[PDB]
DNA sequence: GAATCATAAC
């Protein structure tokens, strides 16, 4: 509510963060990455919250999107690893910000239920989904009963193996390698 | 003992 809120916004700002940059959005890398490569992409204009999405944001998405793509291919194309580009249904941090996360979910950032379910479940909506429901609806439908799904239990989204905690889980992930 | 959870953060 104070000052920490900000951060993202101060960051952007910031020229030495700033991974990408162009007239609409800027990349920066995400402070306390829940994987081996994790991406913000941040509109300039600002955006209050999903809820408030219409038509005429649809350009604007795409164009995220598309840049996310971009900043996947120029500095994790020779990684082997497998990306997603979404959104999470309730955000923290002021602003909608586009998540490009890579799947290995390797990093000691992740240290809770709630991160892990917040990019393992329906909480995580994609970004084809989204542009998609914008194209078909002009507004996206986000499923209630969203913050339920973040206290479900830890299931591996590789295997799809049921497992007790997040360190298990973490020794489980190493070996998906 | 270790992991998780609830809550405050001046
Ligand atoms: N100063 C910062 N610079 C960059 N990323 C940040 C900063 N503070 C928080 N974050 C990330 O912003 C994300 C919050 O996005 P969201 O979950 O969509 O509300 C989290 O993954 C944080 O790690
Ligand atoms: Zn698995």
């Amino acid at each position: 509510m104070g000052h920490w809120s900000q951060g993202l916004k101060i960051s952007m700002q910031d020229p030495k963060m700033q991974v990408y940059k162009d007239e609409q959005v800027v990349v920066i890398k995400d402070k306390y990455p829940k994987a081996r490569y994790h991406w913000l992409v941040l509109p300039w204009t600002s955006i209050s919250s999903l809820k408030a999405v219409a038509r005429e944001h649809l350009e604007l998405l795409k164009h995220m999107h598309t840049v996310g793509e971009k900043v996947i291919v120029d500095f994790a194309g020779s990684s082997k690893l497998r990306f997603r580009l979404g959104y999470h249904a309730i955000p923290s941090m002021s602003h909608v910000h586009l998540h490009g996360i890579s799947q290995d979910f390797d990093s000691p950032c992740l240290k809770n239920k709630k991160h892990w379910n917040s990019f393992n479940t329906e909480y995580f909506l994609e970004s084809q989904a989204v542009i998609e429901m914008v194209q078909e609806a002009g507004r996206v439908t986000v499923r209630d009963g969203m913050p339920e799904l973040l206290k479900l239990p830890l299931r591996c989204h590789e295997c799809q193996q049921l497992l007790p905690s997040i360190p298990q889980l973490k020794e489980h992930l190493r070996k998906h390698w």
